[PDB]
């Protein structure tokens, strides 16, 4: 992945647990070489798996429970980090920014040549519902969207709930969220 999703668990797990732990996550990672990460830098992907799963070791939490909360940063921390324009250009609600996740992928493909970004396809089911599939080169980040779902409600002040009804674990086409909302 980009060195902007390193950053931000390295900005994720720092504010919310000191500095000496961050080094020793990055130790038992593997990625003591590595002395910053750089935010428009590709890196193999396993940078990133090896970085959540010392964290779970060191924090004593499972692998998916910081998926969820690494989702939830992940939008305010961009937002903060020079893409707070083109986020804001995506919509002024939740359902618009839904909507508009292929369009907002196409533009910061622009920046990033080599940006695999999910698949993201919504069905617009009742009034305060919709169904989310979700297909990504990845596997094991469901958890996260779970986690992205929630900040995109805190951004926009909308109450959200969201359950997944289909995963690719159990052998599934691909992981679906069914989502309500204020
Ligand atoms: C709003 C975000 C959207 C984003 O994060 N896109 C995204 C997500 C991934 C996931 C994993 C994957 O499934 O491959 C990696 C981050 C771990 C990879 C590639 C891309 Cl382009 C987004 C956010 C900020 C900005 Cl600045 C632009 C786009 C979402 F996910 F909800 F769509
Ligand atoms: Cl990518």
């Amino acid at each position: 992945m980009y060195g902007l999703v390193n950053k931000a668990i390295q900005d994720m797990i720092s504010k919310h647990h000191g500095e000496d732990t961050w080094e020793a996550i990055k130790q038992k990672a593997g990625l003591e070489d590595i002395d910053f990460f750089v935010g428009m830098e590709a890196y193999s992907d396993d940078v990133t798996y090896h970085l959540v799963g010392a964290a779970s070791e060191v924090l004593g939490k499972p692998a998916e429970e910081l998926l969820i909360a690494f989702g939830e940063y992940w939008v305010t921390y961009t937002s903060e980090e020079g893409y707070g324009e083109l986020l804001a250009s995506a919509g002024d609600s939740l359902p618009e920014f839904m909507e508009n996740l292929d369009n907002l992928h196409a533009r910061v493909g622009l920046s990033f040549p080599q940006l695999r970004p999910p698949a993201f396809e919504c069905q617009h089911t009742s009034s305060k519902s919709m169904e989310l599939h979700y297909q990504s080169t990845r596997a094991g980040l469901a958890p996260m969207v779970l986690g992205l779902l929630h900040g995109l409600g805190k951004r926009f002040q909308t109450k959200v709930e969201v359950t997944q009804t289909a995963f690719r674990e159990t052998g599934e086409d691909h992981d679906i969220f069914s989502i309500k909302y204020e």
